[PDB]
């Protein structure tokens, strides 16, 4: 059967520490009063969630509020613990209050208020500046998560919320993330398909962090190419497809043979020959200003079947590219 693997960063994090971080079932919520927040505007219904622009009447402050759906218990405690376990770190979503929704019956997650604009809304007419900082500040997030011992496991625009008149990001809705532990096999049904790395297409649990740098690219590739998406697959299968046009079949081929994984037989009639392209091949006249030899060399570091060959957050914050951004 297939090989195991590991993270090459943050790798026990979770294992020294006290079962009350990581046993989110253990976990007793501290509720407040809902009778604080004044439901003003439905922002959005997600399939876990109903979002709602509302107002802490207690200071008059805007807040964001999260009605989850009954579903799923188990995945109710992850969420509320990884964000309390997160709150304070550069550019992670606070949760300010968890109070039990009259209506519903269930948790409602109370978030600082953030710009109702997510990154999709922008990240296709930014300059090549403002790519290189708005990047920066989600590697910050990223670290911050996975020296902590958590995987986001759902990078993507949309959960990115960007304040671009004042230059602030937050990373939001950690109802998929997930406490890494070494040698522990997870689900594959997470991520968007656009931004799903190679590693859940071909069916592999033992993922790690590295997942999120994949869809980090993902997301970079989409930006620096003016191609929305990047990886546009019409389902998971051909969603692989569309990244071996890329990437090649022989690298793809050499990933599956290291870790011994076996490919669903599915793709031996869809899959084809296909050798790497090199990233100027995407290169023109309408995103050529937002190319650079450090944006390709960056994204190429990203954009590797093998989860462990991929830049960890921290090494990316180091990358060229991000030199001339101001610190
Ligand atoms: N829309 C919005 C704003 C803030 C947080 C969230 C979330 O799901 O964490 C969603």
């Amino acid at each position: 059967g297939p090989v195991p693997s590991r993270a090459r960063v943050y790798t026990d994090v979770n294992t020294h520490r006290p079962s009350e971080y990581w046993d989110y079932e253990s976990h007793v919520v501290e509720w407040g009063n809902q009778d604080d927040y004044q439901l003003v505007r439905k922002l959005g219904r997600g399939k876990y969630s109903e979002v709602f622009e509302a107002i802490n009447i207690t200071n008059n402050e805007k807040v964001v509020v999260k009605i989850l759906k009954p579903v799923a218990a188990a995945k109710i405690k992850r969420e509320i613990k990884i964000l309390e376990n997160l709150r304070g770190g550069p550019n992670i979503i606070t949760l300010a209050d968890i109070v039990k929704d009259p209506v519903s019956r269930t948790p409602a997650l109370v978030f600082e208020h953030v710009n109702n604009t997510d990154f999709k809304q922008l990240y296709q007419t930014l300059t090549d500046y403002d790519i290189r900082f708005y990047m920066y500040e989600i590697l910050k997030a990223l670290d911050y998560c996975h020296s902590m011992g958590i995987m986001h496991r759902d990078v993507k625009p949309h959960n990115v919320m960007i304040d671009h008149e004042h230059r602030k990001l937050r990373l939001i809705d950690w109802g998929l993330a997930e406490f890494y532990h070494p040698g522990q096999e997870y689900n594959v049904r997470v991520a968007s398909r656009y931004f799903k790395g190679p590693e859940l297409l071909v069916d592999y649990q033992m993922y790690d962090y590295s997942l999120d740098m994949w869809s980090l690219g993902c997301m970079l590739a989409s930006m620096i190419f003016r191609k929305e998406p990047f990886f546009h697959g019409h389902d998971n299968y051909d969603q692989l497809v569309r990244i071996a046009k890329v990437l090649g079949t022989e690298d793809l081929y050499d990933y599956i043979d290291k870790y011994n994984i076996e490919l669903d037989p599915r793709f031996n009639d869809i899959l084809g020959r296909h050798s790497r392209k090199r990233w100027e091949r995407f290169v023109h006249s309408e995103n050529q200003h937002l190319v650079s030899p450090e944006a390709l060399d960056f994204l190429d570091k990203l954009l590797r079947y093998d989860h462990q060959s991929r830049l960890t957050a921290r090494e990316a914050m180091e990358h060229p590219y991000f030199y001339t951004v101001v610190k």
